[PDB]
């Protein structure tokens, strides 16, 4: 269980975004259903008043919690890898518009786990913004926790995959749209029972061998990182 608390810019922090610049959930609690709208930004789906300022090149950071604010993050049980999308806010994420920006499954030399490694950085990972049009955006920042993945959801309601799912609001100012950005998957839609990395025995099968749900990442992403830009105890 864990939650998007705000996001930092060029490592400064923006102040808390719940309900503001995020479209927060109630809880922290899981998705499970791939067939869900749930799947699209999480169970509260609706414009809030903010949307964060970025031009192309800035490195935005996404910064989770599971209960107060620089915690344990999320539950060590809880393997699996990270991704993230964007797509226009026109869409609000209907229709054929997600296109993947970053992945993180394991690393073998560290062998550590996307998750594994997101907690050490205080529950922050980033992407470097791209060059599109200027404009209004959804962030879909995605974990997909696999202690329960070696069932199917649809087969057994009390196992399976589990996502965790934030849509940040983000306004790209300043771009000179060298990489327009192109049609997407859709969400929910794109994972089904059958989609590799959606049902997977962590406790069998070796973590080398998982392989992340597609799409693949867009060529027109600029990575890419895990790891702690800020300070959050220092304000
Ligand atoms: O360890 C391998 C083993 O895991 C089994 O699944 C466990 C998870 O390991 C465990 O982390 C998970 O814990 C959940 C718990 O079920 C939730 O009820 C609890 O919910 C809290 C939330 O954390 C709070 O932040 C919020 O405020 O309130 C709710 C309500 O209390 O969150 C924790 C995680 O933080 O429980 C799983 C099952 O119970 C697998 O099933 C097994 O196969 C594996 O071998
Ligand atoms: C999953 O979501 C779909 C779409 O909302 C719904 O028809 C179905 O009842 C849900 N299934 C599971 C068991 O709930
Ligand atoms: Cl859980
Ligand atoms: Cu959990």
């Amino acid at each position: 269980h864990t939650l998007v608390w705000g996001v930092w810019v060029n490592g400064v922090d923006q102040g808390d975004g719940r309900n503001i610049y995020i479209r927060s959930p109630p809880n922290n609690n899981p998705v499970k259903n791939l067939t869900s709208p749930d799947m699209t930004c999480n169970v509260d789906n609706r414009v809030v008043p903010k949307s964060v300022p970025v031009n192309a090149g800035d490195t935005l950071t996404f910064e989770w919690y599971h209960n107060t604010r620089d915690d344990d993050i999320i539950a060590s049980s809880h393997h699996g890898p990270i991704a993230v999308y964007i797509a226009p806010a026109a869409s609000n994420g209907q229709g054929n518009v997600w296109v993947k920006l970053f992945e993180d499954a394991y690393n073998v030399t560290n062998s550590t786990w996307a998750v594994d490694r997101l907690i050490t950085a205080h529950g922050q990972h980033s992407v470097v913004v791209p060059h599109v049009a200027p404009g209004d955006y959804l962030f879909r920042a995605e974990i997909i926790a696999l202690h329960e993945a070696d069932s199917l959801y649809s087969q057994n309601p009390i196992r399976g995959a589990q996502f965790y799912i934030s849509c940040a609001q983000i306004t790209i100012n300043s771009s000179d749209d060298s990489t327009p950005l192109p049609a997407g998957v859709p969400f929910p839609g794109a994972y089904t029972d059958s989609t590799p990395g959606i049902q997977f025995n962590i406790y069998t099968t070796p973590a080398t061998s998982y392989v992340a749900p597609p799409p693949s990442v867009w060529s027109g992403a600029l990575g890419g990182s895990i790891a702690q830009v800020g300070d959050a105890s220092l304000e």
